[PDB]
């Protein structure tokens, strides 16, 4: 107390816990103070950041060197994560999962290096975790049958039946087949792949579909037991809690095994290239568009030089953004309303990922024969630009972007900071260097006042000067992924050949063995452990004022340390508006605040917006009641930011756009749908099981009929066929009509949330915006395929369940979170082998089952059939519904932003008194309630039920009559 202000009594030179403080320095403008120590006998590398936030951060790096396409580092994690020397159990990790309030927790395996993040906020349990990482990493038990288990192994369909055919299976080979599934993925990865095809990052560290099987168990204990040593182990935390005891528990526990070594890790630098090549490669098809040909992305990078010089890398940074970022950006001049692509390639701007930074740009979606015309473009505009460089309201617009990412409090900030500084930090960079963001921004404006030309020669030497540059084409192949089953099905057949008979019976008893541990109900007790007695009885309150202001709109302001930091959000609802507009009302909460306001066209609305704003979006949200089925509350939420000095301009931004928006650019207007319309569809993998749980809904409930309109495939299918029209103007006849009834203050309400001081000028301004606006069922079942061209599956079940106030919704928080830690985990993800699926409630009461990425179909069927059955069963033990609590608590309790808290207020109308209520349910949930209400409406035929499919032909599905295809 405070954080900074003890961390300061460090002195250089201290022996603690055979550690020397290194180095102190105190960061004020991100409001802590950062110190690296180091392990004396070992030479062990370690990072603190000590900053007055409850929410502490975990997380260590090894620097990781593959040589090959196998991806020995990543399974390596994936195994490293269940069992070790001092907790033998079997599957330390997602036991854990179900004995935190932890916020974050996962772990990355990155291009060159590997993170095992963690978040919490008891200290107690954050000790715990400190062991149980350290182990695991440190000290696994690495039997075969894991090594089977995460990374490639061979089994009947049946592992009971020794006569079925051996297949490829492991979690890693479905996740790297959906990594692979999409094509955005697909070209980044071979970028890198090209680009530095001298070294390990000529590789793909997250593994070949192609190169896995190669892998043997001595093979990867070997690159175990290279790269786990303490020496070439990075330590990293941030967070509040006393820092000498993470130096007890780490030395005490782990480092006193080992002696110094020196990690043969050092990673080569790229040759300089003298001349260009040319490449032209293959990728898969379009969900679902048009235009065979239109179909094609090409893209130019640049070798970049070491980012280890911190401030030019930031330089060159800042330089991409200017080059690619914003409608008024020089290559978005060239290309977008060139009418040649739909928008900017993958992997846009500078990307520094590698050791060796690379820029790239292009198009996606051209004809290919007009690929010489993009490049010619390219190097057309960067001759422009090399003869007139930028103007300066672009340079204090990205100035000021850069600074609002400086003060934006974030909920996983540690996360934020470990994932900027991993690179640096991993190849020999001074992590305390890109943490000096203020320095960073003083140099740059000095740099800028003392040279008009500086930015010019800048991009003279690192784009016209390179001869390391690369130009990449790429187009789709239709039987791409045919292919790939092809050669999967060849290797197979060899390496199925080559086995004996006794190797035959020993991968037989062994999937035998397997199925047994995964069937088998196992003990963690020698795990710690917390009880529902540690939970904190009450929430502290959140204060609210309520001020009707002109004459009947709430206004909520809430004081808060945001650090200068204004937050505005309105909703207006939709009661009045003829429903037959609705499908195109997205686009409307998608493009309002783009399409250029009264005096002001396109670009400069958007240079205003960018140089006072933070971003400045919009999206609708349907609100559903919390005790009525049949009632809901459905509207936009604007939202935006600015530092408090830049308040009344924004403001009077808004209040221009709400009166006089530019409706008459429809080319521009073309533009821009037909690119959102591009990210939509090329988004699609990442969130399909949110997509199947909004398809399935959409016959069961009125909120969910809305939802299905605003925000599932129904709407992406909308927008691409609006997309394909040549004629918009009957569409733009829409929007007057969408205005006259939205940017009103007739049924209007606001929130605000600001700074304590600063209240008084902003009610002044938000009353200047509010006089500015004018003032003038049966649930029935469905089954639903999409025939998806993809190697994964995504599933849908929905259940109408009673909504958040009935009692009874606190029975079913807890079956759900016990449904997927106890069944469904086990199942669908180890026996399985989809890497995720499960069951969630929805604030709405609508009880979910998804399923991401998984091989089998009718197992998921009669896994959730056995699951309602083992549910209603009862056969499950009271610890459990101790952990379950647990669980729900570390979710209920997620720590909320300066930004946000509270909003579900100010959206759904729930005080702190009907939470409260919630969470003392929930101390005092029991068994019998749980199996009553397990009985009451999880049972057949006592509830609607609703299915849906994403994926791949299934002829079972298509010879179904009571299913719907679509």
């Amino acid at each position: 107390a405070a954080a900074c202000e003890r961390a300061l009594q460090y002195k250089l030179g201290d022996k603690i816990h055979g550690f020397t403080v290194n180095q102190v320095t105190s960061v004020p403008e991100l409001f802590l103070t950062a110190v690296k120590l180091t392990h004396d006998d070992t030479g062990a590398r370690y990072l603190h950041l000590a900053r007055e936030d409850t929410n502490n951060l975990f997380s260590v790096q090894f620097r990781t060197t593959p040589m090959d396409s196998t991806g020995v580092p990543h399974i390596l994690e994936h195994t490293v994560l269940c069992g070790s020397q001092k907790y033998p159990c079997r599957d330390p990790f997602f036991k854990m999962l179900n004995r935190s309030l932890s916020t974050f927790m996962n772990a990355f395996t990155a291009s060159d290096y590997t993170l095992y993040p963690f978040s919490t906020q008891n200290p107690k349990d954050f000790q715990n975790l400190l062991s149980v990482y350290l182990d695991a990493t440190f000290f696994p038990c690495l039997r075969e049958l894991d090594f089977w288990q995460e990374g490639w192994r061979l089994e009947h369909e049946n592992p009971s039946d020794p006569q079925t055919p051996l297949v490829f299976k492991g979690v890693v080979f479905n996740e790297m087949k959906g990594a692979f599934t999409d094509n955005e993925r697909i070209f980044s990865q071979h970028l890198q792949n090209r680009l530095l095809p001298d070294h390990t990052y000529s590789v793909v560290s997250g593994g070949d579909p192609l190169c896995i099987p190669e892998l043997t168990w001595e093979q990867l204990k070997q690159f175990h037991a290279t790269h786990y040593h303490p020496s070439n182990a990075r330590f990293f935390t941030y967070g509040n809690f006393p820092l000498e005891q993470h130096l007890k528990q780490i030395h005490e526990e782990a480092l006193s095994k080992f002696q110094k070594i020196e990690p043969s890790t050092v990673v080569p630098a790229q040759t300089p290239w003298d001349k260009p090549r040319e490449f032209q490669i293959t990728c898969g098809p379009d969900s679902f568009a048009t235009d065979p040909s239109k179909q094609t992305t090409v893209s130019v990078s640049f070798l970049l030089p070491d980012i280890t010089d911190t401030f030019e890398a930031f330089t060159l940074s800042l330089l991409s953004s200017l080059l690619t970022s914003g409608p008024n950006s020089p290559f978005y001049k060239a290309l977008i309303e060139s009418g040649l692509g739909t928008d900017f390639s993958p992997d846009v701007g500078y990307n520094g990922y590698t050791r060796e930074a690379y820029f790239s740009v292009g198009l996606q979606g051209i004809v290919e024969k007009d690929i010489e015309t993009v490049r010619s473009l390219i190097d057309r505009t960067i001759d422009e630009v090399v003869e007139k460089g930028f103007e300066d309201d672009r340079i204090e617009a990205l100035l000021h972007k850069i600074e609002i990412q400086m003060k934006h409090q974030s909920t996983s900030f540690g996360l934020m900071l470990t994932s900027y500084i991993a690179s640096c930090w991993n190849h020999d960079g001074d992590p305390v260097e890109l943490l000096k963001l203020g320095n960073q921004l003083a140099k740059f404006r000095q740099c800028l006042q003392e040279n008009p030309k500086f930015l010019q020669e800048k991009v003279k030497q690192y784009f016209k000067n390179n001869q390391h540059k690369l130009t990449l084409s790429m187009r789709p192949d239709d039987k791409y992924h045919e292919k790939q089953a092809q050669v999967e099905a060849t290797k197979l057949k060899q390496k199925v050949e080559a086995l004996s008979p006794g190797d035959r019976q020993q991968i037989y008893e062994k999937g035998l063995e397997l199925r047994s541990q995964q069937s088998k109900p196992q003990d963690a007790s020698c795990l710690p452990a917390l009880k529902v007695s540690d939970i904190e009885p009450t929430i502290p309150v959140t204060e609210l004022d309520v001020v009707l202001t002109a004459g009947d709109i709430p206004v909520q302001y809430c004081a808060q340390p945001t650090n200068g930091m204004v937050y505005f959000r309105a909703f207006s609802s939709l009661n009045t508006l003829p429903e037959e507009l609705r499908p195109y009302v997205p686009l409307f909460c998608s493009v309002l605040t783009k399409l250029g306001c009264g005096l002001l066209d396109y670009r400069e609305q958007a240079q205003q917006i960018e140089l006072k704003t933070g971003g400045m979006s919009a999206s609708p949200h349907v609100l559903p009641d919390d005790s009525h089925m049949d009632t809901y509350e459905q509207g936009v939420l604007f939202s935006s930011l600015c530092l408090d000095r830049n308040l009344p301009d924004m403001m009077q931004l808004w209040s221009e756009i709400f009166n006089n928006p530019c409706f008459e650019e429809e080319e521009h207007f073309k533009v821009l749908v037909k690119m959102t319309a591009q990210e939509l569809a090329n988004g699609i993998p990442d969130s399909g099981h949110l997509y199947a749980s909004i398809r399935a809904g959409r016959t069961l409930t009125p909120a969910g009929d809305l939802q299905e309109t605003f925000s599932g495939m129904d709407q992406v299918r909308l927008m691409k066929r609006i997309a394909e029209m040549t004629d918009i103007k009957p569409i733009l006849r829409k929007l007057p009509r969408i205005k006259k009834h939205l940017l009103n203050g007739d049924n209007m309400r606001c929130s605000v949330n600001a700074t304590p001081q600063q209240m008084p000028q902003t009610e002044k301004a938000v009353e200047d915006f509010l006089r500015s606006i004018g003032r003038s069922f049966k649930p029935w079942q469905m089954k639903t395929h999409f025939l998806m061209p993809f190697p994964v599956n995504y599933v849908g079940e929905c259940i109408r369940t009673v909504p958040y106030t009935d009692p009874d919704h606190a029975s079913l928080k807890i079956l759900a979170r016990l449904m997927t830690a106890k069944f469904l985990h086990t199942e669908i993800r180890e026996k399985g082998g989809a890497y995720g699926g499960g069951a969630k409630l929805s604030h709405n009461g609508i009880f979910t089952l998804y399923s991401y990425r998984d091989p089998n179909t009718i197992e998921t069927l009669q896994s959730f059939g056995k699951a309602v059955d083992w549910a209603k069963s009862g056969k499950f033990t009271q610890q459990d519904i101790d952990e379950a609590k647990l669980s729900v608590f570390s979710t209920v309790d997620a720590p909320v932003a300066p930004s946000d808290k509270g909003m579900d207020h100010f959206l759904y109308g729930l005080s702190d008194e009907m939470k409260q209520a919630h969470r003392e349910q929930l101390f005092a949930v029991s068994h019998d309630k749980l199996l009553a209400v397990s009985d009451r409406y999880l049972g057949t035929g006592k509830s609607t039920h609703g299915l849906a499919i994403l994926g791949p032909e299934n002829p079972k599905i298509a010879k179904d009559p009571s299913w719907i295809i679509r």
